């Protein structure tokens, strides 16, 4: 699904943005019959609520990222195995933003330590593991238009 991609895309950038980097090394009415997401709003909540779930925990992921240690030679089923345990007790939409919110930090620590390349890789693994495992949960759980009427 290209829209978990774009929200992907979109938490991350606004993340690295937030601690001073970046991306890339040189990236500085309806009608009643009808049904999508929609977009800029999911956006800003995810992002409001990323923040105040690092506002809260500081510690989380510390055992969750010493147990990835994550390298440019670090695959995709190692990353699922770890997220996996963000949602050991299932998932929920608390749950969902602590996964956004791993993610960006993975991401910083990442360009922190000069290992910029992988942005891309855990971007990429986030949108195959929300298409793969958390959409049909989302889909069923009233889609990301209740995830505003919560978290907006």
């Amino acid at each position: 699904s290209q829209s978990n991609r774009e929200l992907v895309v979109d938490f991350l950038s606004y993340k690295l943005s937030q601690k001073g980097y970046s991306w890339s090394q040189f990236s500085d009415s309806s009608l009643d019959a009808r049904e999508v997401i929609p977009m800029a709003a999911v956006k800003q909540a995810l992002r409001e609520a990323g923040d105040e779930f690092e506002l809260r925990y500081r510690r989380a992921f510390s055992d969750l990222t010493s147990q990835l240690h994550i390298t440019p030679g670090t695959a995709y089923q190692s990353f699922e195995q770890v997220v996996n345990e963000l949602f050991r007790d299932g998932v929920n939409w608390g749950a969902i933003v602590a996964f956004f919110s791993f993610g960006g930090a993975l991401c910083v620590e990442s360009v922190d330590k000069e290992m910029q390349v992988l942005v891309s890789r855990i971007a990429s693994w986030m949108a195959t593991y929300l298409n793969d495992h958390l959409e049909p949960w989302i889909q069923e759980n009233g889609g990301w238009d209740t995830f505003v009427d919560l978290y907006g």
